[PDB]
C-alpha cells in the first residue's frame, strides 16, 4: 500500500558490481534505508554534480543509517577513475546489462532523430529497510536533488 513501485522478486538477487570489485545485492542491504540513484553516464557535469552532492550530504545518510548507491551502465573501471577523481565515499554499481535499470523502469525512450532512442533517465529512489520502493523521483533536476532525497528519507524514517 505504500510502494510506489513493484520490483520484480529477482531483482532483489541480481549481482550488482561495484566500484572497488565487489558485489552487492538489494536483498543484501535489508534492514536499513537505502537510496538508489540513476544517472547517465560518468563524469558528466550533471552526474558529477549529482555525486558531488550526495557525497558531501554523506554524513546526514549515516545519521539515519542509510546507504547510498549509485548506478549506471558504465564499466567497474570507469567507476573507480570516476569515484578516485571525484573521491566518493559510496559505492557506484556497474549496471553494464541494464537489468537493475530495467527493473526499476529506468530506460525511457524518446522519439529523436527520427529514430525510437533509448536511454538512462535520471532517476532516483527510496528502498525502506524491508526492501520496499517508497518514493521516485523521474526526469531527476540535480540542482537541490540530493538535499531533496535526503528530506524524504528523513520524513519517512520517523
Ligand atoms: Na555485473
Ligand atoms: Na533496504
Amino acid at each position: 500500500t505504500d510502494a510506489v513501485l513493484e520490483l520484480p522478486a529477482a531483482t532483489f538477487d541480481l549481482p550488482l558490481s561495484l566500484s572497488g570489485g565487489t558485489q552487492t545485492t538489494l536483498r543484501a542491504h535489508a534492514g536499513h534505508w537505502l537510496v538508489i540513484y540513476f544517472y547517465p553516464k560518468d563524469s558528466t557535469p550533471g552526474s558529477t554534480t549529482e555525486g558531488l552532492d550526495f557525497n558531501a550530504l554523506l554524513p546526514e545518510f549515516d545519521k539515519a543509517g542509510a546507504k547510498i548507491l549509485g548506478v549506471s551502465r558504465d564499466s567497474v573501471k570507469s567507476h573507480d577513475n570516476f569515484c578516485a577523481k571525484q573521491g566518493f565515499a559510496f559505492p557506484l554499481v556497474s549496471d553494464g546489462d541494464e537489468a537493475l535499470c530495467r527493473a526499476f523502469d529506468v530506460i525511457k525512450e524518446k522519439n529523436m532523430y527520427g529514430k525510437q532512442v533509448l536511454g538512462i533517465e535520471r532517476s532516483t529512489f527510496l528502498l525502506s529497510p524491508e526492501g520496499q520502493v517508497v518514493q521516485a523521483w523521474r526526469k531527476v533536476k540535480v540542482a537541490g536533488h540530493a538535499d531533496a532525497v535526503l528530506a524524504a528519507l528523513k520524513a519517512h524514517a520517523k
